[PDB]
């Protein structure tokens, strides 16, 4: 009965066909492959297992490849031992990768570190554990003053709040991973650390060069530059992933919530899927129940209007994966049921009216003859109470629509005319079990128009 | 182009093919035949002339037969001389037709005069010129005391305010006139003096017995009983003619305006055509310009929301028929221009939305695939800015639709599917000159439903 | 109790104290003195009689002086005999007053006749009975070609549609009549034939020179120029009288209705009283009942939203004055009953809210502490269901408020504070019989602000 | 600039006058004394220090006593050593307080434990660390089956989801604490573990018996019974504290968020303060910045519409109290500024209109002449953009209004009339610095009515 869709990162604990089947029962809609870890063999087997489960059970799911992305990391230390940095001390980064670190200096992986930073900038190390202020940049060195005590381990992430970083759109490993995703025909690519329009285009060109022109690109917004260029990025993307955890290190902490609300709102208006991700039910890596706060955070993202919510470690490596999917579905069901429609160009006019009509006739189902995703998403924009049954002849579209809120996709052989759509949609509506004899359904399609124009709405009794 | 339709009574000055053609140019939509006068040869000729003009010019118009109706009239007087009745005097009516009248007593045409009146009732003679109060009823005599001074001529109408009168629905001449109308295939019958549901029913059974089952019945509301039973009468009728002059004699004068507003409103809700008639431009029997008051009365009837307005003597016998049609058309245009749409069943929902959609996309035209008149009338109910182009395969339906406001009917060979309707309706929309390349049109129809269900709305660019 | 106010022209049949008292009972609110007729003794007596009736009965009423105005009239004819002008013939007007007229030429009263006309202009004689087109202007002659057959009598009015006429704002007799009005302390002056701002100004400077600075000026809009400059005229005037009969001769007939609606709307927005006048119940000069049309015309004027309606000959000379007032009152009540409030400056905000508050609490009465008329008119603008009880310390203001719709004025000694107003207004509200123990009243006033600012609204239970 | 008010639990780190002054600068509005800990001397000194800081700085703050409340705790264990409970094992509670516990059995503090529980009920121990299901109740023993592994320490809290517990409204210690609060003249008492109407009444009677009739009671809703009787409890209380942490152990976890939204909504409608408390910025006990999640949780409570937010350990015992207040204020400011008004009995009519008027005139300030808190809260209900300046002669009311959102209280000597209110409020509005010359203010009060009726709204320019 839930409308919000659930993305599950699959890992060792959940990769078996047995587990995947149980995950789908519990509410999983989309499989996420986190390419920060694993090799092509492991990920290939996971894709294989899901498609076996789908083939045998007739259930639908989508597959999402989440790239590792480019990053700035610190490097190694003397004796591999942590060093204890003291507030007020001088500390230096070097772009020289050959340097082994200690309490006074460590190397970073990114050659451009000296270029992109400025005296006065803040360097955060290890998810903001240690904060430092740059006091001088000299040759290949960024000299800083440590702001807080902390322990520096080896290989830790670095964040540069408010700095535009000249890392490439794709790491070299990323480029290979994307070829793999095309080879495997994944449905979505979630691109890490997206900062500007040109990153999305570079990814679009790379997928297109390997037969991936139909793979939808979900841009992960992670830093202030991403936020600044959000509209540009949304325009070029097929969707957005809101990386709350990263944003919590990169922008003022009181802003993260409104960045999440802003981005979701704009994706709905733009008719593009949005996924709310990171720091959802993390405590369930270890515990069989989430915290009150985690429950409240998930629900408010649903109320904000996200299409989907995402599980990370709690479904890949955690001790209670099935519990975490199940309680997620419960939060989804509980929250979805109290949401109302938002009624506030030909396509917007017809779809908005179609929903308004569905509500005024207490119609449980809106049947959409979707060319691509556009038409089903144009109905979903107004948050219908009714479920969207989206008829498509395109198998990739069927998979991709799994991610949109309240959309039930249906693969069909063909629809040759508008009246055939009405005849066929009424049958498939009854067959779906989503509606019954005597219910009203509203039927949406294009007629005598190019694909991706919706110009027709029709009311039928089953 | 005006939206309000003009009914013109045709008489000796306007019956030629030459005049009818010029009447149509001036704005006439419907020819009214007043069967109070003329014989079958004269009326048949008028019907023939119009149909010739229609064939030669390709213009569409409907034909309306208006019955004389049953009436109560006074009788003859000694020496055929007017007599002066004095307020307070005794005066008696007799049902004995043989009696010649004088200052003390006159005969009436209706035997039921004694039965239907009651001591205390008011008797009005000659359009309320002389008013009388019944003081006794005895045998075949109704004794009254005169209320006001006035002069009593021969053969004058009698009105009995607030009295239920037991005249038959149809006079004997009416029954013959109606068969003539069936033989001649008129589009409308306007039945005079309708008082209750059963009157409408008796007329329908008379028509259905002579092949007139497709002739629409317009009930003329003329008295208090008619007003009391208006809902019943509307339900049974195809439309209503508001006879303001008659109502001014039967009900209190300050009520006539609201009785016209009430009746017009309810006809629109019911999707049934309404004509505002009587005392429109009567001064133009004699003069080439109407009165300020006359222009204002007509305009407020259009503003009340009438489908059509009617010319009587001013187009049948008057000295300036074309002047009267023309200035009527001018008022219709001037008043139609400032009217707005009125936005609040599957049919109701779809049609209301189609109009809302038209306005929101600035569509000049709503194209309706009408099964009978219901569907075009269902769109017209919301007073669209857009003109209604009504496709129908039935020639009688096409004629009848001429009387509905803002409706242009179009006879078509057939439409075999919904996509066929769109293809054809776009062609016909361009051909009509009513819309042009690049305009938006909204196309309304039924799909996989019984006739007289409207369940589909579709938006197209020409 | 009706809300719309009735202006009655008083003449020989209605001037006695006996009749005036009965006129007030029947619904008269304002006495109109038509200075086209009567001398100062007669009018002074009418003023005296009313004021006697007012003192004896404690009823309130206002007095309105209506000027004759400047006019253009034709002159004398040979043997004083009508002449028959034939369409197409040449006919000449001369500014030479000494000329006696005939079939070919007549004199007019206005020398400026040559100046203001132009070849091509239309000249109308005798309320548009005969229409003429100027073909040449030469010396003191305006040569025309007659457009329609008609009979030309002596001393008939001339109208020049669409022409700007350079008559003075006031005739010489008018100037004397206005001083008389100042001496007599009338409440209103209705200025005839107002055409532009400067006419209103010249009348105000004439009044202010004779102690009339507090006499409200009602501008009579009678022709096209007046309509063109309406905003200017409204700005300068205290109110507007709509002279429908005159406008029917000056502008195209289908426009008169909308000119009445436009003018009434703008008066309401401007918080300035409007009177709908001319051609109301004229048939009741002769008959004891009006026409259906007459009743409908009056009612639509109230529905348009007029403050007041006016009786002319029917109450001055007619055979049935009390009948005409009574049936007018009946129409006012019947029409006022079905009208709703019209909810959309500090004053605007407070007054609009006070009405909204009244309706939401079902308050029968809004009590206004009015500095001059502005504040009561500011409440009246929204057409409250509640009656307006207007407290004022100024006796002239009290009289003038009689003309505003739904306003009951009340003369008070004083109100020294806001809490005093509430105490007193609750007492007076009960005393008025307009509200009762337990009713809610809304009390509107200014507090710590210049007069004519309304900034305070207060709700009390009686 | 923030409107949301901040409650700070004061403890050893923050009790000095130096700290309290810095806490107020940072945004503290209300001091919370947590009587779970501390003795009357410590709490008395804290009240003394704040009142010194208030006296010296002229700043306002309120004092809130939060009772410890009645509780169910486990007791002691053999050798004071934790015992390791295994899922599936039998475990028994005994009401015998003399029993020292072990791995098989422990004593509880509440005699009624056997009575109130039923076979099948769930017993949670130590904030839900260990869950057990009751399998038998026998004499003074509740025998259970352990559901999950866990370690049992000494003296841990017990929760009984969905059980109605017959603990008293007040512990014996609570009753003494309340006398202390009266002695000290605290402004608020926050009563722990409120379950039904009768608890609020018992507290009301106890305060009244010690001169505390003016102390506002904030009911802490902590369990399912509290939720079930919420309306009853709200009715008897002056406000509500939402104890999210407790609710997270007592009710289904997906419900806690909607219980928080429900309760806040109802308190706003009821015109009673609501405080959102527990699990706000807990990580700041140890860290100088909150988490993204904690930031998001606080902001969503503000968006829900809470009057105030509360700091617990992070301001009493934590290492970074001033940081935690400051970042709280920042979240408040950032969130308050993007909230809109909610415009949707005489008092509701006038106040709702007063806010609507304030918005339509872009008024920065609504000045309220408040008798008690009622009137200022009746304005706050509609979430005005404008700040509420609440004039009161009552010093306790002034303190209590500190807790209401967007209310600036102002103690005044007296107001003798309505015009004095306007004169005085305009001065105090300018003096406050909240508005400036030329701004509009809306002024709200009662006039000629019993206290706690608001019937007057007035608009003034400064």
């Amino acid at each position: 009965m839930k409308k919000t869709k659930i993305v599950c990162t699959i890992g060792p604990k959940t990769e078996s066909e047995e587990m995947l089947a149980k995950m789908l029962d519990a509410g999983m809609n989309v499989m996420r492959l986190n390419f920060s870890h694993g090799d092509y063999a492991e990920h290939g087997q996971r894709i294989q297992n899901l498609r076996n489960v789908m083939s045998k059970t007739g259930k639908t799911a989508a597959i999402l490849l989440d790239t590792k992305g480019p990053e700035i990391r610190t490097m190694k230390l003397e004796g591999g031992n942590d060093v204890s940095l003291k507030a007020g001390q001088t500390f230096t980064f070097t772009t020289d990768k050959s340097v082994i670190g200690n309490s006074e200096m460590v190397a970073v992986t990114y050659e451009g570190f000296t270029t992109d930073l400025s005296v006065g900038n803040t360097v955060l190390v290890d998810d903001g554990l240690i904060g430092m202020e740059v006091t001088a940049i000299e040759g290949n060195k960024v000299i800083c003053k440590v702001l807080n005590n902390g322990d520096l381990g080896e290989n830790k992430g670095v964040n540069l709040p408010g700095v535009s970083i000249a890392l490439p759109a794709l790491a070299e490993k990323d480029k290979q991973d994307l070829i793999f995703g095309c080879e495997q025909g994944v449905d979505f690519v979630a691109a890490s650390f997206i900062r500007k329009r040109s990153d999305v285009i570079e990814i679009r060109e790379h997928l297109k060069a390997h037969g991936g022109e139909n793979i939808h690109i979900i841009s992960k917004i992670e830093n202030q530059e991403g936020l600044n260029n959000f509209d540009e990025i949304l325009e070029a993307s097929d969707g957005i992933m809101v990386a709350r955890g990263d944003l919590g290190v990169e922008i003022p902490v009181e802003e993260v919530i409104f960045a999440q609300k802003m981005m979701i709102e704009k994706c709905i208006r733009a008719r593009k899927v949005v996924i709310t991700a990171t720091q959802m039910l993390d405590s369930m890596i270890k515990n069989p129940r989430p915290t009150r706060a985690e429950a409240g955070d998930v629900a408010n993202a649903i109320l904000d209007g996200t299409d989907a919510v995402m599980l990370s470690g709690e479904s890949a490596k955690g001790k209670y994966p099935l519990e975490a999917v199940s309680i997620m579905a419960t939060i989804c069901e509980r929250t979805d049921r109290v949401m109302n429609s938002r009624l506030e160009r030909i396509t917007e006019a017809v779809c908005r009216g179609a929903v308004e009509t569905a509500e005024k006739l207490d119609a449980p189902l809106i049947v959409v003859a979707t060319q691509g995703a556009k038409s089903a998403r144009a109905v979903r924009k107004y948050f219908p109470d009714a479920t969207i049954l989206a008829l498509t002849t395109n198998e990739k579209t069927a998979h991709q629509l799994v991610l949109s809120k309240g959309v039930v996709p249906q693969l069909v052989k063909e629809i040759t005319s508008t009246d055939d759509f009405y005849r066929l949609g009424k049958e498939l509506a009854l067959q779906s079990g989503l509606a019954h004899k005597g219910d009203v359904v509203v039927m949406v399609s294009g007629a005598l128009v190019p694909s991706g124009t919706t110009n027709t709405a029709s009311v039928h009794v089953l």
